[PDB]
């Protein structure tokens, strides 16, 4: 109840922190997918042909 | 049984300060797993075009 | 049975991102599989001439 | 024997809490399989054209 | 030799206790593991279609 | 040797849902097979005109 | 050498419960298995009759 | 929100990276599916002279 | 350099004891890895009619 | 080099349950393929006669 | 209050002495994990080209 | 420096048995590598006839 | 502040032995990935002909 | 940066050892691929008599 | 400053002592990784011929 109030600052700053690098793992996701996905095409692409 | 009535509020005082970490430790979680189950849809929609 | 109130919404706050990207992969295969049909038949008009 | 008798209401409440998110683990399954095999007769009325 | 008969209630006591709680450890998994392996069939029945 | 008596039926329990749902697995196979081999005799009827 | 005698059930005890809950996740495989194996066969039925 | 500034370039240090062997990963495809499709192709010429 | 003569059956009687149950030990773990083997096995007969 | 001895026939009894089934793998393909190239055989008899 | 102030220098110093090992601890990671992660893409490009 | 001699027996005995059962997982492997390679042609030869 | 100047150069001595063993972990990838793709290749070399 | 100098003959004894089999993974795809295509050819001197 | 110096040896006793043990640790992880990473290319070489 008391001697926290200046610790709450110091995991809102840990969390905060986490909603920085957290967005590099949901793009990076999608960094991969974009290719992952429009390399399905590409096969897509290729066996649709026969 | 006496001189402890005003040691009753020194505990309740610490449990209190859980409760206001603990609700961190229970959104942090969540904070994660929010892309932790998000990144897994990421991945299902790639797995599925097959 | 006390402190998961607050808590519940946490999932319902990843199950509703879900059906937002689910609807995608739902949507994704049948942006594919409309040429994916579509080719079939083009094809069918090719053999179908003999 | 004794001073565990409400102690055990202290795990009922976990427990009756266990099984609150246990019922989403169980639909979130459900949730995502929904197109999980519904997807997979996408791509059957995609093969069997043939 | 003297002095420990009522004494070993003292522990039959805390024994007794612990039969209690581990009862819910025991069911806890079972309660757990339930949906552990339900939902492994639940991918079963999704990888198998293919 | 003890204390595992009432924990048979915990597993009992879950192979018993098993056969529930190991069902739907079986007659899911079916359910799309039915088409799957009755579309096979549509297009037989196909090729065997020439 | 001396005080483990009355210990050696003890194991024997847990060892013997081993027995019992391994011959479920024996039988469990198979009887997941069952269907694993023969829902391939019901496929092999579908991409044969081509 | 402190400590990470410098952790920043650590990410983008990996991502940029990913940027780099991804075109690789898409630029494969293409060179393998440049005869993919030349070679389906070659064969048309030869099912259409019949 | 004396007195202990005696105390050298204390260990012994301690270590008699120890690979009395370490025997449990070595095949506790065989007598899990008996079906942890045999069932990777059973799911190759599985992977393998692919 | 000592302690292992008895826990050699561990694994000898361990690997000697493989070949065991390890036999079924082997037959079991076969006891499919027998009717895999029989079948083949089949059409061959069919699309031979035009 | 009185024979502490240059006990502040004390663990200033063990603190300056954190900040800069932590440092290590960070680029540590960020070390392994530059081919951790560069390595999944090396096995992206791997299972992507089937 | 000392008391260290009759210690290196000690590792070397259980090195000594690390080959004893490293030979294991090296032929285990080989062991059912046997089937899984010789079954992978079992297969060809059935999807060569077409 | 102190007593960690010959400490910094412990660490840079593990890291530089990283950078050392790191220099296996990434051309081990590719020793291997360069059959991983040469062999797929080899299978289109195998598909492409039909 | 020091005791790691004897460390790098123990990956390069594994590298090595890649080398050895990795030469049986690649003659081997060959040494199956040489019916492959050569029934290939089998096949063609078969639909081209028509 | 004094009574120390035959008190050096002491340790550098139980470190020299640890360079000993320490060569065990190292070549014991090669020990076992040698067949770890060689069962991984076994492994390779069956999933390739696919």
């Amino acid at each position: 109840a008391e001697g926290d109030d200046p610790a709450k600052a110091a995991f809102d700053s840990l969390q905060a922190s986490a909603t920085e690098m957290i967005g590099y793992a949901w793009a990076m996701v999608v960094v991969i997918v974009g290719a992952t996905i429009g390399i399905k095409l590409f096969k897509k692409f290729t066996s649709k042909a026969s």
